[PDB]
């Protein structure tokens, strides 16, 4: 269902035929300067490709942030255009709009085998589907103009390439809308879905999912879904104080209580003796006197329980420790999920540690990947990108892929 | 299971007598130059306030937001029009802070007529009310988790007792959804309304239960018709969708008709589901098709068996399949509706829709249970003006669809028992 889809590195003969390539260029901007060049940088080996292979015009369609289906200063992709010139040493031609009678007129006529980047996709309201006017209020996009605007995009190329995963969790119409007969993944989007697929639908066992964060309450589906294919499962960081009252009556302090997860953890719980899976939550905690990284600190255990006003605000050694069974015997590993508040160096060696783990079993064979935010802020601030199988790049689409959701973009794609 | 409904509410709530009452409302209204061009949503928390005013409550204070400002105060989305809005509808004085937390607005509270009612600023100007934001260049800005719990403990020091009448962002564990650590936690009269509805229909709903859920994708609707197979009798599938499951089922001729390329490819899983689970599947058999995709083209009437012509498309129901309405919604003790029939704003092709509309009309006065999912079939009902021959129309987007998904709503898990 995931891992069947037609790649580019598989469209025979692409010589001389127009290339339209959906990617991520939502990038940080600063007075007009890119404070970061991951993204757009990433996308060079599919443009290269493309390049290499021949192809009469290869047309670049994207967003940048959330403007709403009005043009806005702020979320130009030129600078974007700029940055690509330094990349690919040739001349980009940027327009100001994405689709009518008039830019498919300068994209023939322009130098063949040449790069287009056309403006941000969302200034269009079709885009989404819906946006908010001048005044900040939510329009709905016409169903005739939706329509219009997927022809129009269509009619730009003979060949459609989306390398953008970030994206394929919504159903907008540059995911749904090109709707030309060779629909392939990039290559971002291909390893994307290559290591999806390897932990979702026929994995190693065992197959360790390393879950963290505060609240229990957005990450309910989260975890029910992945109680189906998971063998064993680390609940920390923050959500373990919740089940900890719940399940042992354990003595919480002023650490982080979910009310609304709280209800749930039972049922959690049910699905996870049912469907056979370990659970190890932490053992023992780091605790402090208050919510900042300069305060007291020292360590309790499960049974002791924290101090009336005192909060557990990363795992004690002994948990720590009782990660290294967990992680090391598994042969793939689903993260997503800090142990702790790791942007606080003090309370932070949970997290560190559990990564240090994750990068000695992906050097034993194992087969790792980081989901979300935050853990990959990890990854990237210990620079340890390349010692895990893979950091999925954008949260949106791997939140719902783990979650047990479609994903319209993926389903788009051609076999 | 069981988790919908049974929950708290303002009806049977003793001593609120000389409490600060925390409201959390939505007032996400429609605006022009501080001028509010459509109240509703104001008028609806009426009752809420009065109750609560006629029952003691030292305090009223309102917590709420308006659009998408996204961490930043943001003048566009200020609530302040919606205080001057409050003071024509409850007749006297009412307190607007700048503010929502912190030692000045607990002050500034403390020293208010002793039965005022107070309306707090955009929860969303504070980037920890969503927990992300933007700055002020455009870049995804993540809020710190210690400043969240600063931010969820100070609205949770602004009142004794929490009362949330804003469903419609129960589907989001926001700091005012999830934050507010008080022990009474009881739904307002709107939630009240829209928690009682759904338990009657998802829960222990009168049979036959009918769903009819239309629109253009069938993409984004996987989860939604997936999850409401396994307690629903009878689905109807209408305008749009429909196209992509006439031409993957019955290989129709389908013209230039709207095709889900990212549906067709669960078409089968649907189908196999349904027969599993025993559900009737009702189809459009004839359609209207235009040469053109607007209102005043040339339309003429085909059956799914003659198809449709190339460069012509469906874009309404026809009249058999119309006609085939009224044994299927007639004969229904309870309906889920959330889709229209075809492309309704154009009247050309919009009798699908209303022909729909009127039936529903119909159960429900038969004695039926009828819920409006809404968003877009909603604002048909509101064209209409049908909005009190119906049941319930809910009035919330997201968290509609995420109940009817079957996910879990952290706003409503968060209320007390």
């Amino acid at each position: 269902h995931l891992g069947n889809k037609l790649s580019i590195s598989d469209l025979k003969d692409i010589k001389n035929k127009k290339v339209l390539v959906r990617v991520d260029f939502n990038v940080p901007i600063e007075n007009g300067i890119i404070k970061d060049t991951n993204r757009i940088t990433a996308t060079l080996p599919t443009i290269n490709h493309l390049k290499k292979e021949g192809a009469s015009k290869i047309i670049l369609i994207s967003h940048c942030g959330r403007p709403d289906g009005l043009r806005n200063e702020k979320y130009t992709l030129k600078p974007v255009a700029e940055t690509l010139k330094g990349l690919l040493g040739e001349e980009v031609l940027f327009l100001n709009d994405c689709v009518g009678k008039e830019v498919e007129d300068k994209i023939n006529a322009a130098k063949e085998n040449s790069v287009i980047l056309l403006e941000n996709l969302r200034f269009h309201i079709e885009e989404e589907g819906k946006g908010v006017d001048a005044n900040g209020n939510k329009v709905k996009a016409n169903k005739e103009d939706v329509e219009k605007f997927q022809n129009d995009l269509t009619k730009l190329a003979d060949v459609f390439i989306n390398d953008a995963f970030g994206t394929a969790h919504r159903a907008h119409s540059s995911m749904v809308g090109v709707k030309l007969n060779v629909k392939a993944s990039g290559f971002l989007m291909k390893k994307e879905l290559e290591y999806f697929s390897k932990a979702l639908e026929n994995p190693q066992r065992p197959l360790l999912a390393i879950l963290g964060g505060a609240k229990v309450s957005d990450k309910i589906q989260l975890i029910k879904n992945l109680l189906d294919k998971v063998d064993r499962m680390i609940i920390g960081g923050g959500m373990a104080y919740t089940f900890k009252k719940v399940l042992n009556n354990m003595k919480i302090g002023t650490s982080l209580f979910d009310e609304a997860g709280s209800k749930i953890v039972g049922e959690i719980m049910e699905k996870a003796k049912a469907k056979n899976v370990q659970i190890f939550l932490p053992v023992d905690f780091k605790i402090a006197d208050n919510f900042d990284n300069n305060a007291n600190t020292k360590f309790v255990t499960d049974e002791e329980g924290i101090p009336d006003n005192w909060m557990g605000l990363d795992a004690g050694p002994k948990s720590i420790e009782n990660y290294k069974d967990v992680i090391l015997t598994s042969k793939t590993v689903i993260w997503n999920g800090p142990q702790g508040v790791f942007e606080m160096p003090n309370f932070a060696k949970g997290s560190i540690e559990c990564l240090n783990l994750v990068v000695e079993v992906t050097k034993k064979g194992a087969i790792t990947i980081v989901g979300g935010g935050d853990t990959a802020s990890l990854v990237e601030q210990q620079n340890k990108k390349n010692e895990i199988s893979h950091v999925s790049t954008g949260g949106g689409a791997s939140l719902e892929l783990l979650e047990g959701k479609e994903l319209p973009g993926v389903l788009a794609l051609s076999n």
